[PDB]
C-alpha cells in the first residue's frame, strides 16, 4: 500500500552528503522523499 519513502537515488545522494531521509520531509506520491527535498536540505544546511 505504501512504498518506500527512501529511493534507490535519495538514498546514494544522502549517503553522500552523511545525510539522513529522517531529518528530510518528503513530498513525493505519498510523502516519499524526492531529489527536490534532498536537494533543499542541503541547500539550507
Amino acid at each position: 500500500q505504501n512504498n518506500d519513502a527512501l529511493s534507490p537515488a535519495i538514498r546514494r545522494l544522502l549517503a553522500e552528503h552523511n545525510l539522513d531521509a529522517s531529518a528530510i520531509k518528503g513530498t513525493g506520491v505519498g510523502g516519499r522523499l524526492t531529489r527536490e527535498d534532498v536537494e533543499k536540505h542541503l541547500a539550507k544546511a
